[PDB]
């Protein structure tokens, strides 16, 4: 799709940006932060939001090696690791340890 | 300060851990995601939230890389870009495009 803004235009499709059809040199960090915006027209995104959709390789390693750690950390930690009863799991809220008390 | 948990002791500062006082070999990542865990207890941790707490370094400078990536397109894009029209920011909430519409 091209998607049109003052004097420019952006193809997310094929990376390329003109001010009015001169074509401007972006580079990829540049691209994929404003693709991100102007995916989302109007919807502000935080700096978080932004490292999820423009750096979703490295943030999503990020993601896989909190779950390792958490992995680990049964393994070390629980009588029973399929059935945690410190290092537990609320579904759709993270991770939580859970005292004695 | 220390917090201990079943046969476990886990010494916040110095980064022991002791399965009964027996010393356990804990990674470094290890270690993190478990203090951010008893650091706040009985409350559920996100994954982004752990990256936060526990990989605040290469967290924040993704953070910061955002920053750049933003500053860079105002500078390319905008007519002021101490006043962007296109690419702008609603504090509190992130960074957002504001179509001609």
């Amino acid at each position: 799709a091209v998607i049109a803004f003052g004097k420019f235009k952006l193809n997310l499709g094929t990376r390329e940006m003109f001010r009015e059809d001169e074509p401007m040199p972006l580079t990829s960090g540049e691209f994929a932060v404003l693709k991100a915006l102007v995916s989302h027209p109007r919807e502000p995104l935080s700096r978080d939001k932004l490292m999820n959709l423009a750096r979703g390789r490295e943030y999503s390693a990020m993601e896989r090696s909190i779950d390792v750690q958490i992995s680990r950390l049964r393994r070390m930690v629980e009588e029973d690791p399929a059935h945690p009863r410190y290092i537990q799991t609320v579904w759709g809220l993270g991770y939580v340890f859970v005292p004695d008390g």
